[PDB]
C-alpha cells in the first residue's frame, strides 16, 4: 500500500535505538555479504550482533514495522555477483541462505543492492535470480506457514544502464518493489562543475533526473506501484573557481569538505548555521544548495524532499526511502516526508 522506507548501515555510527520508526514503514539494514566461494549470503561477524537484534530494537517505536535486510551495496565484488548468478547452483545456494538468514536474524523480507549489472549477461542472469529467488520465498511460505518473505532490490535511477536494459518483466513478476536509486548524478569525482546531485527535473535534458528515470521505467514496464523513489539524506561539496559564479554548473577545482565532496545532511546544516551560508531551494530542478566562500553544497533538503514525496504519491508510485537514516538532522527530513505524503 505505502513504503516510507530508510537504509541504515553500521559504520553511520547511529545507534539503532535513535531510529524514529513511527516515521517509516519499512527500515533496511545493510549490508550483509556474499561468500564468493560458497556463494551464500553471510553477516559478518563484526555486523552480526546488531543486524539480528535489528528487527526487534526498531518494533520498539513503531511495532508495525517492516524490516528488510540489504545484500550487497555499493563496494561489493560485482564479479561475485555475476559469478554466483550465472549458474542454477550457485544462485540455489544465495538463494536458499538468504531465506535462512533472514528468518534466523527476523527480517521480514531480503533486499539485494547489487550496483550494477553491466551487461546482457549479468541482466539475464540478475532476472533469472530473481525469478527463482520469489519461487523460493513462497516455497519457505508454504512450508513454514509464515508470511511471504519480501522482495526487493535497489536499481539504477533508469531501466536503461548506459545502454544495457534491466529485465523489466522479471522485476515486475518477481519483486514487490524497486527502490529507485535517484542520487548520485554530480559529485567533484566526476563533474568539473557544480550541478544537483539528486535533481527530480532537467528542463535543458542535458543530464540524469528522478523524473526521467521513473518514467523510463514505467515505459518499459514497470508497474508504478513497485516503484519507491530514493532520495539522499547528504550532499557533495565542490571548491568553486570563483566566489562569484555559485549556480548550477559555475566552473570548480575539485572538491571541497571531503576526498569525494561527500558530506551528511546533518553536517550541511552546521555548515550552512556556523558559516551563515546563502541558501537556495531551485524549484525547477528540484534540489537544494548552499555556499559560503568558495565552499558549494548540493543536497536535499526540506523542500526538495517534500516535492519528491508529492511527486511520488501523485504519480502513483509505491512510496519513497532515504539514503541514509543516520545523516537527518533529528529526523527532520523523514518527519517531513511522512507529514508530506499524509497530507497529499
Amino acid at each position: 500500500t505505502v513504503v516510507k522506507a530508510s537504509y541504515w548501515f553500521p559504520a553511520s555510527e547511529f545507534p539503532v535505538t535513535d531510529i524514529d520508526s513511527s516515521l517509516f514503514t519499512h527500515l533496511f539494514c545493510a549490508f550483509a555479504d556474499l561468500n564468493s566461494q560458497t556463494n551464500q549470503v553471510t553477516v559478518s561477524s563484526a555486523n552480526q550482533p546488531k543486524f539480528s537484534t535489528f528487527t526487534q530494537t526498531v518494533q520498539r517505536r513503531n511495532p508495525s514495522v517492516k524490516t528488510l535486510l540489504s545484500i550487497g551495496g555499493g563496494i561489493a565484488d560485482k564479479t561475485a555477483y555475476a559469478s554466483m548468478a550465472s549458474n542454477p547452483t550457485s544462485r540455489k545456494s544465495f538463494i536458499d541462505s538468504s531465506i535462512r538468514v533472514a528468518r534466523s536474524y527476523g527480517f521480514h523480507g531480503l533486499d539485494l543492492d547489487w550496483e550494477y549489472p553491466s551487461s546482457a549477461t549479468e541482466m539475464t542472469n540478475f532476472g533469472t535470480l530473481l525469478r527463482e529467488w520469489r519461487s523460493a520465498v513462497v516455497a519457505e511460505a508454504s512450508s513454514s506457514g509464515k508470511p511471504r518473505l519480501l522482495l526487493a532490490a535497489a536499481v539504477f535511477y533508469s531501466n536503461n544502464y548506459y545502454s544495457v536494459l534491466y529485465p523489466v518483466s522479471a522485476v515486475a513478476s518477481s519483486l514487490d518493489w524497486v527502490n529507485l536509486m535517484a542520487y548520485d548524478f554530480y559529485g567533484p569525482g566526476w563533474s568539473r562543475v557544480t550541478g544537483p546531485p539528486a535533481a527530480l527535473f532537467d528542463p535543458s535534458n542535458a543530464g540524469p533526473s528522478g523524473d526521467a528515470g521513473t518514467r523510463s521505467w514505467i515505459q518499459a514496464g514497470l508497474p508504478a506501484k513497485k516503484a519507491v523513489l530514493g532520495f539522499p539524506y547528504y550532499g557533495y561539496a565542490w571548491r568553486l573557481t570563483n566566489a562569484n559564479s555559485h549556480s548550477y554548473y559555475a566552473p570548480t577545482t575539485g572538491a571541497a569538505i571531503s576526498p569525494d565532496g561527500s558530506i551528511g545532511y546533518g553536517q550541511i546544516r552546521k555548515f550552512i548555521v556556523d558559516n551563515g551560508a546563502t541558501t537556495v531551494y531551485n524549484s525547477t530542478v528540484v534540489g537544494d544548495y548552499c555556499y559560503a566562500g568558495t565552499n558549494w553544497i548540493g543536497y536535499d533538503d526540506n523542500q526538495s524532499i517534500v516535492t519528491k514525496v508529492r511527486y511520488a504519491k501523485q504519480r502513483g508510485l509505491l512510496g519513497y526511502f532515504s539514503w541514509h537514516v543516520g545523516a537527518d538532522d533529528n529526523s527532520g527530513l523523514s518527519r517531513a516526508a511522512s507529514q508530506a505524503w499524509d497530507a497529499t
